[PDB]
Order: structure tokens, then sequence, then C-alpha cells
């Protein structure tokens, strides 16, 4: 296959990267969260899209296993975007990062421990309010750590609240807004441009509204 | 909340681990696969359970967020087990890590690059064959990786062998059986010893047969 390879990931990404494909020529042939499939074909035989965990979105367009991608800004921060290039704001997905915990706890007098997906992220943003932290790295479901003493505040994405407020936690800090970006590996960008170029240009277009 | 808390996961560890409990006179009140919450009574006051991804089951032991847990050995081992006390071998949700490729592709002769989730077990295995390797990280779907040319070989817990076949794949070396343990917290061991006790006798009189 010769063409180019979108990484994409299931969920809010794929509902609301899918009007972008579509009024760039590109549809989907069938819904790939109701496969077991991997690489999907389009509407255009120029274009397949892999359906990966959106962890794994920036390393795929990294390493050019796919040509480019949709990843939103709190996993390319995590990751870190030194070896892919940011080519757009698509203004989809959109939520926060914040610290968090149970509400009204005080905080103890000593070195915080936060639980958090985000491990460099929580550094980063604690380094900038004074603090030296520890980390604990967790998978998922970070609203439970703060329930049963893991930690002293969460790192985690929010969007409605609605997750904090139904375990009593509380939104602390605001660390910075999150929306899905359009990535591209940094050699496909050279060698495949004519390629790509009529897709970021309608992306680009369609996100002007 | 004074007794004791058991960490699990959903799916296959869930499953395996009710008829353990239910002998041991624990029952869930309900299904923890159809809810959002996240801590869970029992039919016994002294005991609540987590359901966390099976990756934060002995982060959650070794803090004493929990105070025991059910993990399997494919992440005890990548993890690390160094600070929790892995007490048994339940001998479910059974499995083996392997090592896979694409079928009959032959391997590069250079340095290997192995994409999986088991960075840890990828490098401490390829090292027992003379290799040493570059590892990519990833966070699902493995069997993905080879097919767009992400790494030369996976490496990830196998049962059946048809999610490598359904995608071309073939195991190329066994690594290891895996199955679920029971891991306890160093302290709530030392602290909780009466409590604890006799649910790990009855979890090792069932296992038994
Ligand atoms: N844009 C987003 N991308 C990824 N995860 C999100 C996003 N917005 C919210 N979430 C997660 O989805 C759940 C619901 O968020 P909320 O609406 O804040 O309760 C939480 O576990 C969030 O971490
Ligand atoms: N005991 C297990 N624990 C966790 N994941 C498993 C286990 N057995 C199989 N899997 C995963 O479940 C999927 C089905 O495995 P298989 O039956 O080998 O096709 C694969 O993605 C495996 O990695």
């Amino acid at each position: 296959f010769l063409g180019l390879t979108l990484a994409l990931s299931k969920g809010r990404i794929l509902e609301e990267t899918m009007p972008l494909l579509r009024a760039a020529g590109v549809e989907l042939l069938e819904d790939p969260e109701a496969s077991r499939k991997l690489i999907f074909p389009t509407s255009n035989p120029n274009v397949r899209v892999l359906i990966l965990r959106a962890s794994d979105v920036p390393t795929y367009v990294e390493h050019g296993a796919a040509d480019f991608g949709v990843a939103g800004k709190d996993v390319l921060l995590e990751h870190g975007a030194n070896h892919v290039y940011e080519l757009l704001d698509l203004k989809i997905a959109q939520c926060k990062l914040m610290t968090a915990g149970v509400k009204d706890a005080p905080l103890p007098n000593r070195r915080l421990r936060i639980a958090t997906k985000y491990v460099n992220v929580a550094r980063a943003y604690f380094a900038s309010q004074g603090q030296q932290v520890d980390v604990i790295k967790l998978y998922g479901s970070m609203e439970l750590a703060p329930l049963v003493g893991l930690g002293d505040l969460i790192v985690d994405v929010v969007d409605t609240g609605n997750t904090l407020r139904a375990n009593g936690l509380e939104a602390r800090d605001h660390i910075c807004d999150v929306s899905s970006r359009l990535i591209v590996n940094q050699v496909s960008y050279k060698r495949k441009f004519a390629l790509l170029e009529p897709i970021l240009d309608s992306f680009k277009n369609s996100i002007n509204s």
C-alpha cells in the first residue's frame, strides 16, 4: 500500500473527525466500532485508516507506520511531539487537563503524591507552581485514586466535570485546554506532500467555521 | 472502612475469581461490568472490591490502597513484584507470553525492534537469547504492529492463538506460561492477617481441585 495511512482512535476522535474526512472526500466503508478489523479502507483508494488506542496514535505516526494522525493535545504533551509535525488544531474532542481531589479536603503539608496517567504533564505543571511532586503512574479510572487514598490529587482530562462530581471530587486547578490535533510523520510530510496537501487544505477550510 | 479491600480487573479475572470468593463467603451484590461504580460492597461487610485496569492492580496493592489483589503473571512481571507478596498461583486466566510475527517472514539481520506492551519482559527474554533489542512501547492491539511494519516482532499474551491467525501472524517463541496470582500488601499481610487468613486458606483449598 503506497498511499496514505491515517491513524485514529475510537469514540470522540473518530466521531468528530469523520465529517472533516467526508468533506475531504474520505468515507469509511463500515463502522470500525463494530469490527475486529484494524486496517480499514475508505472511499478514496489512496487513503486507509488505522484505529488505535489514543495513546498509540503519536507512536505509529512518529515511526511512519501511519503517515498522519489525529491525536489529543493531552496525549501529545505526555508522549512528546518532537518527532512529528503538529499541523492543525482541529478544535474537536475539546476538554481540559485539570488537577482534582476530594471535595474540601485539605492538602497535606508535605511533598504531594499525584495519581495520574499524565506523569510528564503532572510533573511539568507542578514544577511551574514551585512543587516537586511524586507521581503514581496509573492507566485508567483516576477518580478512584483519591477515594482510597492513593495519592493526594489526580491529574486528568475533564469535559463536563460529571465524573468528578459523581465521585465527590472537585477540580482544584485548570492546567490547559485540550483539543485534537493533526500530526504528520516528518518524512511523509516531505515524500507524500502531493497526497497530503489537498486533505490538509480541506481540513483547514472546514475548521474555519 | 477498616476491613479488607480486594483489587480485581474486568473480564476473565473477575469471572474466574468469583467462584473462589463465593466459596470463601464473598459475593458481589451486583454485576460490576454493568456499573459506573468503582468501589463495590460484598455479602461480607469486612470485604469490598475495587475494579481496576489489570495494569493498575499491582500498583494499588503495593501502595496499600487495596490490601490484596488478583493480577496476571504477565502484569506482575512487567510491573515488578518486589514490593508485594505473591501468595498463590490461582491457576486462572491461563495464557502464554509469546513472541510473534508475520507468517513465514524472515528476521532482518540487524538489531530487532519489538513492538509490545511488555517492554521489560521483551528486553529480559531477548537478553536470554543473546539479543539486545529495541522496544517500541504500545498500549493495545499489538497484532497490527507487524502488518504496518511497526517493529519486526511483537511480544504479547496468547490464549487460543486466534487473534494471531486472524491477522496472518504466527507465534515464533514461547516465553512463559501466565496465570493469575494472589498478591498482598506487605503491611496488610502483617496488620490484617486475621482477616486475610481464612480467605487465603479457602482459596488454597479451592485451587486444590
Ligand atoms: N476530550 C476528551 N478526550 C478524552 N477523554 C475525555 C475527553 N473528555 C472527557 N474525557 C474523559 O471521559 C470521562 C468523562 O468526562 P467528564 O465529561 O468530565 O465527566 C472522564 O473519564 C474523562 O477523563
Ligand atoms: N489470560 C489472558 N489475560 C489477558 N489477556 C488475554 C489472556 N488470554 C488472551 N488474552 C488477550 O485476549 C485476546 C485473545 O487472545 P487469543 O485467544 O490468543 O486470540 C488477545 O488480544 C490476547 O492478548
